[PDB]
């Protein structure tokens, strides 16, 4: 019973009161290096639980870098935003934790207002600004606004793009609105709300559709720059979707054919008709070591007529049927093929609509995925985070930080597969490569003298416990 | 908080360590009046936990008759057979409880061996004797044996008779065995073992087939008296079952027709063929307030050709098809009918095989059903018991004895429906009407002076608690 | 090959060009006696295919009464309304056939305009008049109108009443409309349109919901007389339906419980939890003739721990769980019961809403049901008709008129069960008992001298063919 | 209407009386070059329909090589083996067609018995010899025998190897038998019999299990050479299969857990228990533009208690449950993982058992696959054949020879997917590369002078029809 790091790995967090949402959200910010620098180069500049929190955060980050031991107890910092709702959501606890930083980095960026007016390095990372072409009542309206995480809703949609286009267009002398981005943050986050009313049940629940999202997300379609072209693509998309719907309907009828309540493939009914016509006729079905030549069939049953076959049939009734059906069967076997082939193409076309230079210009690496299993109020949470340097997806589940994969991530995050599902996606701008994923070079020993001390004391303190482990063999 | 009987109802039992199997089995014996007399007319005659048990049983029966309060704590008596396995099944606990009585009623029937040799009134009720026509190895063998509850196994069978015939015949210079009853007990019990190995799983589990049993059971087929006729019926049964199997196979083919992996009703394939032939032809399906007269149809769609229809067709291709199919359809529509009708009859015949005078002569009332929900070692148990006098099925679940029904009973007991299922059936001989269901007449006050006292003391003691309930309003 | 009537049964019709809709609709009018009298007491009074049709109809009715032979060829009469669309629906063919009669009985009721103005005995039977409380635009509007068959639409509804209420109320400064009957015909017909668009498919198809209808239909709720009370019931109905919806939602959650995508009965999860807690603990599951006493169980497996069981458990962890779950299980087992019981009651209440004297006063016998299997343009049709006198449902399928049942009728007519389904219901007023189902008494030989002759000639002509059948044995 | 070859492609066959089995089997032999040489270098050497057949075969092969036109009418040759059953199977028609060749190549190999005794070049290709270690009755027996196509049966098996091992071992003082190959043909064929009795139905039908087979088949395990090692592997295989069965059983219980008839994943029951315990308590459930911060959730419902939650709960009932379940859940979540992981490994191990040098030494290219859709007597047939030179799978369906793929082939041949399924597999020895797939080099014009003439005449004759096609524009 003495378990430390392993070859200087990443360190997890023992979360304390099933408040895992913390470890999830922290580990995401911690692995975003620029923000980690910001938190370590912060001192209290000279709601005021604000500042002792960020001190203990500073202390926990320090620990997360230069501890020798497997995990840390962040409860020191948690306890702070915990009692801060006394005198009660899970997504308010965080909303405050972001206010605290937003406000606290405003405070320490106000040390150079000696010759100046404000500018906030946290708000520089997360927030951006989108324009709103709102033709809201007869007359046109055009509001540009600030935005944090863009919230997206998930019901119905297959992929993220689908899920986003539709989340940015509302309505449409007919009122209406459409968004476009003006300025993206470098650290772009999305919310995926799966909550929806369940009429069968009483109340609103998590939807469970699979919703898939890319490792690389190209945002260029969603901006004023390409406002003109996008809008033109979007028509063609719709007019195509419209088309395949007709093909899909017209296909369904081949596949699911019949006037009755149970319906079968037309292919199969024609095939099975001719089988019965071609069946050897009958009148009374209510009372009763060998060497094989190359292309032969052993075991082929005797051709004794039975079961259902027709009672009689002309030679010139048969060969009419055989002409008619065996022709039609092929008329279907192809029409089906052509309808599937027609659709595949139209799908392909829609896939590629936004796919070349000019529209492959604003790429984003998926950095972190926050996933949640369980009920609305009470869940478990955890996170997937890209290593970047080692270039591998890492799964941060409270104490335990495992090397993971995209394939694994997918099973948890997309939904449908497990009970779990993703709720925050966190993308970072590829172009802003090192504004976020740099390591300020000069040439544990990478920390301010404040923290470098504490972390080393607390190392040594934990070291003694190991001297005491092999000294406790005798 | 003071709840007594209601209009002198039946009284339940607070079972103590999820040992409900007790309340179940006791309440069954208690409601069997003759046995209840026996237990009340027993005094210790002059493994010897045997006797103080039966004293406390005597005391609990007394209570069950003449208490004024809703239930009794039988733990006094339970505790006795509980520690009796120290120095561990649930179906050994009972096996001992029956030994105790069997042995203890032998003891007090040995008070009149002054001029005599033995005879046991308990063993007179439960036990009977069956003969064994065993042609076990070349030569014939014929063993008559005593039997308690006949154990039956349940896998596969629909009804109890099926479940019993097959449980009494084993095998068949070929070895073999068959049982017949010689002497039935008046109080005939059956075990229904649902345990069987589950190859998919590891280990043996409860089967869940529905298995149904009658309110009145006629045993005459199962005896030496009718040995000759039964054996003759059993042939005809088999030779009929054999027959309907052919009808059922030959039917299946009409219903589930096709050479492929998915197969459909022949009726429907012929119907849907003619629909397609009769469909209005087409060449290019891969690229594109009113008064109503009596028998009209509004809303009948326009006849515009579409979707799948054939590319061309002669007038004399059509009317060949129409002749051929519309004929065959009717050839099937009838063959089906005749095959179903043939089967119904054969079923009927088998139902009635053992159904008239000479074979309606040994009837048994289902008296009690013991049912069990839950796993093999740990369950819940309860019982259904016929009132006889009030003539209503009563559901005895530990503390709570509710007026119930045959329909309800059926849902718990038969299996398939709920998780629960019956494991003991307890039938009583109709002819032996009052040897069991009498009430020895003379003309609470129906009990020996011993018990009449205790029960009345303990009444009064419980009465004071009620004086203390309305006296505790102030 | 000579097949005549059987004991003077009813006679069918060999329909000629899969125009069965004729035999269906005719046999319905023929069995409605008053209308049959009308057609036989019609002579051409002195679109003029009108009159030679009705002559051949007169001749076919005559035949249907007094033929000795099994069926008749009505093609003489069919041919007439057939070519009448040359110079093309199936429900126009009939619409004309009704115009012809409607107009032709107007012609022969105009023989007593010598001292008078019109009155039409056909129109007297079929047609009625309904009022329209239409609050159509701000201001109120109130139109009474004539009506033939009331057309009803079927999607969604369970029973006919449901299917009718909703068919008589449209909408609802908000526009709206509601119908009530003013004057019912004695011979009240309804259309059941099952056609609806099928978005999955291309085009509109037959719906297949089961829709049930009564043998006796009480119309009183649907009239101005009870306009006040009905409207009051309809509120209470709605406010109850509203209520049970809440009960049904709140029930669903007990039955289909879980945060995940697959959800199970809460009962079962609690039951299966306690089974696992109560399972005998284990640490390493990834690498490895007897007399039976009455209430015992043979074959109960050994209790060897295995498979999944927990790794460890306190005695005071167990009995907390056992207290908590075994309590909750019962809290659910009852809540479920109470919710089902609550619903049953509310259903009952709604069933009886319109059920006593004052609302059991306008009864209608279902006289005939017209059913149709097959596609929109091309079907098969047939009819069920109540005998009244013999008091038995008769199934008229082209040539073949069989004794049938309500149970059989139900399978064809209601939908869901077979491919077939009913499209016209024909009810008759119970009170107008003999205006329709009389037989004008005086005391084959029940026909005018015209027809009595022809029918007897044509009898004799058919008789000779039978003299020629036993004379053709030699 | 004049359609010839396309860029000198392969030529199909218009089969004549739904006798496609011919085109199938011929095109397979034709594309096997050595056999094609044999048939072209055959002249009648000097049942005697034998020889004029092979003349017309010679003529049809000639045509298949050097025709300019799209297909050929082989009916000349078919007609010959057709009437040869007059004075009636489909797999006798072929059995004769192979006898004819077998016998006819014996005849023309008997032209060099001037100094010799026999040797047959056809029989050299197809036939081989297998040994039979038969311990048939107490004493051992050892028969080596000739064999043509090895017939395999398909029920149950997944892959061909499985399907073959089991087809070569029969039984096992206990009788028994096992085969091993002694001498393989270079052109090794297998039969896949899918016919089996269908007890539910009447009679034997095609099974539809997917059965998969490789493009490259390594036969070394199936021979006397490796008799010793194979037998040793086969034990270890069995003892492993035995093992995973235990793992699979022990897994099933985690996944499909419950005492009742419906059973659910243990994971899910524990998860859903804790959800309900953790549900916010309740007493009466039978009667009643914003900027979002980064990691927040909008739309999270209010926490108002409802529906099912428990009636009450201690703080120290809760945290016992939470300890107990949240622990156990993880105990399962891992045990599952370990059991799946254990199995994957054991599967892998079995896959590789026969997989390295010494057992990768006798490789066979799948050359041709013959597939058949339809009923036992009446089917459609077609073939897939590897090009070798162009190195692409070609689908030969009567007239129409299309460029195809392994992926496509798989859909037709393996079964389960379509109605069709493969019945002959034809493998060729990789090592015997050119004994079969050579082209005897020297340096249409590749044919004897006999055939070179006819084929060119018949070319020119067909050429005139094209002069007549553009000359028939005017």
């Amino acid at each position: 019973y003495d378990r430390k790091r392993q070859d200087k790995a990443p360190v997890g967090l023992k979360n304390v009161g099933n408040t895992c949402w913390f470890s999830a959200v922290i580990q995401s910010l911690f692995n975003l290096l620029e923000f980690r620098r910001l938190v370590l180069n912060y001192k209290p500049p000279s709601e005021h639980r604000n500042l002792p929190f960020m001190r203990e955060l500073r202390y926990l980050f320090a620990l997360l870098v230069g501890t020798k031991r497997k995990y840390v107890d962040p409860s020191r910092a948690v306890e702070i935003l915990k009692d801060a709702f006394k005198s009660q959501d899970v997504s308010e606890f965080t909303h405050k934790l972001l206010d605290w930083l937003e406000d606290a980095f405003q405070m320490k960026a106000e040390e150079e207002t000696d010759e100046e007016k404000p500018k906030n390095p946290m708000v520089e990372l997360f927030y951006g600004r989108f324009l709103a072409v709102g033709v809201l009542e007869g007359k046109k309206f055009e509001n540009t606004e600030m935005f944090g995480q863009y919230p997206l809703q998930v019901n119905g949609f297959k992929d993220l793009h689908e899920c986003l286009e539709a989340a940015m267009i509302e309505g449409e002398g007919k009122s209406g609105q459409e968004h476009w981005f003006t300025e993206l943050p470098p650290v772009l986050t999305f919310e995926l709300s799966r909550f929806e009313f369940n009429q069968a049940l009483g109340r609103p629940e998590k939807i469970h559709n699979k919703l898939e999202f890319p490792q690389v997300l190209y945002l260029d379609r969603y901006m004023h720059r390409n406002r003109e072209i996008t809008r033109i693509k979007r028509e063609e998309i719709k007019r195509l979707k419209d088309y395949l719907t007709v093909l899909q309907q017209r296909l369904e009828r081949y596949l699911s054919y019949g006037s009755g309540p149970k319906r079968f493939p037309l292919v199969d009914v024609l095939q099975y008709a001719l089988e019965f016509a071609s069946s050897k006729p009958v009148c009374t079905s209510p009372v009763d070591s060998v060497i094989h030549k190359p292309f032969t069939q052993s075991r082929i049953p005797p051709d004794l007529p039975m079961h259902p076959a027709p009672r009689h049939i002309t030679e010139e009734e048969l060969s009419v049927l055989e002409s008619c059906l065996h022709r039609w069967r092929t008329e279907i076997e192809n029409d089906t093929r052509d309808l599937q082939e027609s659709i595949s193409r139209i799908h392909r076309t829609i896939e590629l609509m936004y796919s070349d230079k000019s529209m492959i210009q604003v790429p984003y690496r998926l950095h972190a995925v926050l996933v949640h299993e369980g009920q609305a109020n009470a869940g478990h949470y955890w996170a997937y985070i890209f290593d970047h340097r080692e270039s591998r997806w890492m799964k941060y589940n409270d104490i335990a930080v495992t090397k993971s994969s995209w394939e694994e991530l997918v099973r948890d995050s997309f939904g449908g597969y497990r009970n779990a599902s993703a709720y925050c996606l966190m993308y970072i701008n590829d172009k802003a490569q090192f504004l976020i994923q740099e390591e300020f070079n000069k040439e544990i020993e990478t920390l301010p003298p404040d923290l470098r001390d504490f972390v080393e004391e607390d190392n040594q303190r934990f070291e003694k416990e190991l001297e005491e482990w092999d000294a406790q063999l005798a």
